[PDB]
């Protein structure tokens, strides 16, 4: 009905979160909103480390929907480790709630520093089931089943910093998020939301390139070798100990990405990368890029792409669509 969705609030113009719920007192908690994962997992009131300190803490004994499970997970991300496990509790996302099974997160020593220099308590997976510890079926495919929701499908709207702000919508398109044409690339993998894309930067080119179109990377990775192509004779210089490269702001030499399938071609051009960093320095930007090499040459579309590019995860056409995300409203 109508359409479901979360508000999404922009922390920093590098990040963006959701809320939702958890338990049948609607316990409110800030999530990564992660399209690259497929379990949901909140902080406990059990919780024994110095991040929790500063989050909204999960308090199974103050739901009466709580099922206790108890079996023992590890959450292993590229970025960090959480560990607890399993319980089952009414999970609330917009106006649309069922029964699941996520996990009760004790140890957070693995997640730092990012956690408690973050707002989010927790992390949404947004994945396939064959992905999930613990074979847990996605939130928005299970809604569907229950026929809360017309379409097992998702829509990111992100928001722009002094702009607007964005919207996860659940079960429906609504064609006010984005203009142009809307255009569908069918997943290269039976469980993530990975596509096949030509990627073009200036004079180089990595052909049928696999492409994670993923909501929960606040940057855009390219392979390591392709990135050393990138930056030569670029006049950008990366910071000591970190992958991170600082330029000027209004350097030319700076390439759009050309990203072509054979229906669809989206570019990301310097504005959508940089971040400026005028502290440190007059007229100095960071590039939202970083090297990463998966055993297949891969790029992660993550936060930059999707703040230009309304997104469409499609779980029964096994597709993503991708428009042009409205400017305004
Ligand atoms: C400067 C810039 C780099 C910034 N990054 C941030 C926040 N960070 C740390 C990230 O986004 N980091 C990314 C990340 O790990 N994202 C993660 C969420 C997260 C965020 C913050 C801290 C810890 C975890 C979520 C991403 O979807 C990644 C994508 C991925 C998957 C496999 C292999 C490589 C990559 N997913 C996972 O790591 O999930 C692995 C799984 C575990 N169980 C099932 S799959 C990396 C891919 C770069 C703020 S500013
Ligand atoms: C862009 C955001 C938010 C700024 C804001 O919100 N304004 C800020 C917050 C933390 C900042 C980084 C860290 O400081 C570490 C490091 C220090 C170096 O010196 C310059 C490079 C680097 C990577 C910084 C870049 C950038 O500056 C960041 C990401
Ligand atoms: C989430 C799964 C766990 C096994 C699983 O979910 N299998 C599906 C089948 C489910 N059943 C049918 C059995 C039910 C495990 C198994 C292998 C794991 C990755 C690798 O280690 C490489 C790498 C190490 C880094 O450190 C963290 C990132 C990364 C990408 C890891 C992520 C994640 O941790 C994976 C996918
Ligand atoms: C998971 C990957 C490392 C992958 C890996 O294990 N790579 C081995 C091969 C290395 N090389 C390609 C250089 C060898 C090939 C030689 S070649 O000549 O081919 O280049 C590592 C490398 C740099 C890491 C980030 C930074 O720490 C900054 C920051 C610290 C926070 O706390 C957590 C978040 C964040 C964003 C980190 C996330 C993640 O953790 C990254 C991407
Ligand atoms: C925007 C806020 C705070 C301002 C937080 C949220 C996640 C934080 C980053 C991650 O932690 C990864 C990495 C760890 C290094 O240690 C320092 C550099 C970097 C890039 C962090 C900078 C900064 O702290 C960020 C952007
Ligand atoms: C943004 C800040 C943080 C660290 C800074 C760099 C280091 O200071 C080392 C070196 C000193 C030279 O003087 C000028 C060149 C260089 C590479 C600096 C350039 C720039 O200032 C950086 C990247
Ligand atoms: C980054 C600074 C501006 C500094 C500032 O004050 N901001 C500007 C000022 C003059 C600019 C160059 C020239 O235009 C010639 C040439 C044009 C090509 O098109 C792109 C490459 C190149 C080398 C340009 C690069 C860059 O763009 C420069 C250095
Ligand atoms: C081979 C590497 C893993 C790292 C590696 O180099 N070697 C480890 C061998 C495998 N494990 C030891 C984890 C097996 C555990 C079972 S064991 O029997 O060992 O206990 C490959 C094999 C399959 C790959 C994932 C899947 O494609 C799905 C998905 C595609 C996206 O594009 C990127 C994210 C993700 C989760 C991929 C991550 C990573 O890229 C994997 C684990």
């Amino acid at each position: 009905s109508s359409n479901d969705n979360i508000e999404l609030v922009d922390f920093q113009n590098i990040m963006f979160y959701g809320d939702a719920e958890v338990g049948d007192n609607q316990q409110p908690f800030t999530f990564i909103l992660d399209t690259g994962s497929a379990n949901l997992w909140v902080p406990s009131v059990k919780c024994t480390t110095a991040g929790c300190l500063t989050k909204h803490l999960y308090d199974s004994s103050k739901s009466r929907t709580y099922e206790k499970d108890g079996t023992k997970v590890e959450m292993n991300y590229v970025s960090g480790t959480v560990s607890g496990f399993f319980s089952k509790d009414l999970v609330t996302v917009g106006n649309l709630s069922l029964p699941y099974k996520f996990i009760e997160v004790i140890d957070t020593n693995g997640f730092e520093p990012t956690y408690t220099a973050s707002t989010f308590d927790g992390i949404l997976g947004l994945g396939w089931k064959d992905l999930s510890i613990g074979s847990v079926d996605p939130i928005v495919v299970e809604l569907k089943n229950q026929n809360k929701i017309e379409n097992a499908l998702f829509t990111f709207y992100l928001p722009v910093h002094d702009k607007h702000t964005g919207f996860l919508t659940i079960g429906g398109i609504e064609e006010r998020f984005y203009e142009g044409p809307l255009t569908y690339e069918k997943l290269n993998h039976d469980l993530y939301w990975q596509i096949t894309l030509d990627a073009h930067v200036g004079n180089i080119m990595l052909e049928k390139a696999n492409c994670i179109v993923d909501s929960g990377t606040s940057a855009i990775t390219v392979p390591t070798d392709f990135l050393n192509k990138m930056l030569q004779n670029l006049d950008v210089i990366k910071v000591p100990f970190l992958p991170f490269y600082v330029t000027l702001c209004n350097n030319s030499k700076l390439p759009t990405f050309e990203f072509t399938s054979e229906n669809g071609k989206y570019t990301l051009e310097p504005e959508y990368y940089l971040q400026h960093i005028e502290d440190v320095g007059p007229g100095l930007c960071m590039l939202n890029i970083i090297g990463l090499d998966f055993p297949v040459p891969t790029f992660i579309l993550g936060d930059p792409f999707m703040r230009k590019y309304f997104t469409v995860f499609d779980y029964d056409n096994q597709s993503v669509g991708i428009a042009l995300a409205k400017k305004n409203l």
